[PDB]
């Protein structure tokens, strides 16, 4: 006769809190991207509790959901907004519109989100156990999730099997900044009180170039996605390079960061070294903008590598475009002789390491000499199956 | 008036001459499409192949007449076939036709606004543009996606081929191989609950050289993986022609379907009871139901010897990495089998040499041995003086 508003109800918080355990019903496909992204996540950062990676994941999500149209929205620029979240599907109702449109679109939306999450699959289920932390107990029993109560009958196992089958459809890249939110937020505080004048930096600790954690002083610029949607990067100026010494352009992957600090003001020697009318010299620009485009790669020297292409190699060239190396003035490849690589090295040989007499990679001598050990190694490999 | 359509109409009394269309994809697009060709033209005989522009054109034909009849009387022909969010017609009908026609008014205006503005270093991919496409193209039946789309063909179809690239496995496999989805729904539709009808079909499931079998389609349905789909059916093949069991074929190892004929009255009678599907058949069939794959499918599986080294490059290069059997972690010095396409497996271990050698299938095998050995040779003759 009259409904519960919230997925679970408020709690006595005068009666010390005991965690309760959803259990959710996840695809094997979805359950299978959870278990690897969590060992790829612990390799940063050990063990993570299956619980607490669930719990960031659902943290993350939720707040660039909660948020969309907050006056500080700023702070969760790049992290996805998820189909299973509905607050923010609301908001991107065009705010130009009489109360009424309105009220049709959002009862539109909630039927369509409704049927679209209510379709029952035949499938063999994963049983994932989540224990609910006391601040996952207050978020699913509050005010704030108004739409989700809507589209999901108040049905927790309903929204969370949601969340986490659209968790598992994202890209790595989208994956990760959900992950590793927390860095992007930090980062998206720093651009903001930067703007162009870049008055501060933050510290923070890398084992992006060395193996064990280095504290550094970053001024960030932009975070970026690779074009194969794999990784997220930091396109900053770093101290790392010269030692704390002075500040180059660098990229960072996001997931080699962790402990960074408030921003501080850089001192008037370092702010003269990096910026000129309190704006950043053209050098820092140009290096900058050369990451921006490959945030890979951008990062190493531009060496001369020398690899002969058959006619067959000219045409695998044109048609395999992954991470394809460059020619000078970017001409086209030319078949049956030397061609001049300018790309990084390390970028060619992961290039050609697959092409074997149709992309013989002649120098520099490392790149020859690895080449010839893996063919020499993997032949010798191929041949022992056959005698 | 000023232009209606992406295309003007043609003369038709002039000859036709396919012009040239440059959609801009991004790199990760370009790189789903061409994997899947590659792997679409290993369905074909052997050393076949599709043009880019033909590939392009049937991903456009499927996605663009499952949105057209989304709502038709003969929309049982296109179950299961995805619904992109570059066609807009579907979108359109999809809405609750119970509401009075000045709310579906305001949803319609909300839904061609908000798509407006979410489809306004590129590969420059040449569509060659067939005629039954330009007419298509230039026709009133893209009257929701001209106006999407403001009449720029480029920007249409970066939107349905970026959109295609976004899709699961198993959705894209159903674009592709919608023509056998359309038969095989014609059939499901005829059948009911009666099953009164069966199909001929040729299969490279269960044999080398394609095998003519009868088959009763149940359901398509995806594997654990959302790699391959499945016709969970009836069959003959495993009595050879005597009897029909359930069994389950990837719809892309089905060719050359033919019209449904009735089952004569002996094999109706070991396949229903009372017009009804037998209690046997419906309990093998619904196992099948929940996994099409697990102890049917066989055929492709890649064998690959890993040593400590290979697993760690595993562990670390994620890039089209392929999925192993029950997607187990892979063991150091041991065969381990991969279930990802044979030319996926060869695409990422075409780099490993010794810590990761193909050693099945015989094709993947003889193709690493000579590029490694024809390498192996290219660097030697290099240290030669």
């Amino acid at each position: 006769l009259i409904p519960p508003s919230t997925f679970l109800p408020k709690r006595d918080k005068n009666v010390p809190y005991i965690a309760e355990v959803q259990s959710i019903p996840l695809s094997p496909s979805a359950y299978s991207v959870i278990i690897k992204d969590k060992s790829i996540f612990e390799t940063s950062l050990g063990s993570v509790s299956m619980s607490s990676f669930l719990t960031s994941i659902f943290d993350s999500a939720y707040i660039a959901s909660l948020k969309y149209k907050s006056d500080d929205n700023y702070k969760y620029i790049g992290i996805p907004l998820l189909n299973a979240f509905v607050e923010w599907q609301i908001e991107e109702i065009d705010d130009s519109l009489d109360d009424k449109s309105k009220e049709i679109i959002k009862s539109y939306l909630i039927s369509k989100l409704s049927a679209k999450y209510e379709k029952t699959k035949t499938e063999n289920a994963v049983r994932v156990r989540l224990s609910i932390c006391r601040d996952l107990y207050d978020t699913l029993s509050s005010d704030d999730l108004y739409y989700e109560n809507k589209v999901y009958s108040l049905t927790l196992r309903r929204f969370l099997k949601a969340v986490y089958e659209d968790y598992a459809l994202l890209s790595d890249c989208e994956r990760e900044r959900l992950i590793f939110a927390d860095n992007i937020i930090k980062i998206n505080e720093v651009i903001k009180q930067n703007g162009s004048r870049y008055y501060s930096f933050i510290y923070a600790y890398s084992n992006m170039y060395s193996r064990e954690k280095r504290r550094i002083r970053l001024i960030p610029y932009r975070i970026v996605s690779d074009e194969y949607k794999m990784y997220n990067y930091l396109v900053c100026l770093s101290d790392e390079k010269s030692a704390g010494k002075e500040f180059k352009a660098d990229s960072y992957r996001i997931s080699r960061l962790s402990g960074l600090s408030i921003a501080e003001k850089l001192s008037q020697k370092e702010y003269s070294s990096v910026t000129e009318y309190e704006r950043l010299k053209e050098g820092h620009v140009k290096s900058v903008k050369h990451l921006l485009s490959d945030p890979r790669f951008g990062s190493d020297e531009s060496d001369i590598s020398k690899v002969y292409l058959t006619e067959k190699g000219v045409e695998m060239f044109r048609k395999i475009l992954y991470q394809r190396p460059i020619l000078k003035g970017n001409e086209k490849p030319k078949p049956n002789t030397v061609n001049e690589f300018i790309s990084p090295p390390i970028q060619v040989k992961y290039y050609f390491n697959k092409f074997g007499k149709d992309g013989v990679i002649l120098s520099p001598s490392d790149s020859f000499e690895e080449m010839r050990t893996l063919y020499v190694e993997g032949a010798d490999a191929y041949n022992r199956e056959v005698e």
